[PDB]
DNA sequence: TAGGGTTAGGG
């Protein structure tokens, strides 16, 4: 079978009136679910505005993803691929974002092998292999912009990538100044 | 719109 946490999907935006059961009343249209939950303040019981939905495979997952837009008891509420408790540690974690840095390239690494990889996440919008600004040496990394933010999480949330033969690193793409106030 | 009493012992 597949991991729950490839199987799960976090739905935010809620309604405040979204529960349990009206959250799966809605996704269940997608396939099984094993789990289907809102989050809710331990102390006033109230709705924390997000939850979680869990399907049986991620055959499901993805169609439940190609549904979008998805509303749910009136409201537009935001999809996405469930980002592990370890990984949303991470600053920008959970940021919407299009475009991947990828890490650990070998300098022969051209466009077509980023491609061959890439593709099959999703429309491919932009690719730059980064280089020194005076040397033209190759870097060792590269960003690569897609046309739906799913595409860069389905990849984010997998630990392997191969391109050009290797195993490379993949994160979302921080701002200059998201960076800075990482570190 | 980031998780449900769900994360370092004791040899």
């Amino acid at each position: 079978k597949e991991p729950e946490q490839l199987r799960k999907l976090f739905i935010g935006g809620l309604s405040f009136e979204t529960t349990d059961e009206s959250l799966r009343s809605h996704f269940e249209q997608w396939g099984t679910l094993t789990d289907c939950v809102v989050m809710r303040d331990p102390n006033t019981k109230r709705s924390r505005g997000f939850g979680f939905v869990t399907y049986a495979t991620v055959e499901e997952v993805d169609a439940a993803m190609n549904a979008r837009p998805h509303k749910v008891d009136g409201r537009v509420v935001e999809p996405k691929r469930a980002v592990s408790r370890e990984d949303s540690q991470r600053p920008g974690a959970h940021l919407t974002v299009k475009k991947i840095f990828v890490g650990g390239i070998k300098e022969d690494t051209e466009e077509h092998h980023l491609r061959d990889y890439f593709e099959q996440y999703g429309k491919i919008e932009v690719i730059e292999i980064m280089t020194d600004r005076g040397s033209g040496k190759k870097r060792g990394f590269a960003f690569v912009t897609f046309d739906d933010h799913d595409s860069v999480d389905k990849i984010v949330i997998q630990k392997y990538h191969t391109v050009n033969g290797h195993n490379c690193e993949v994160r979302k793409a921080l701002s200059k100044q998201e960076m800075a106030s990482a570190s």
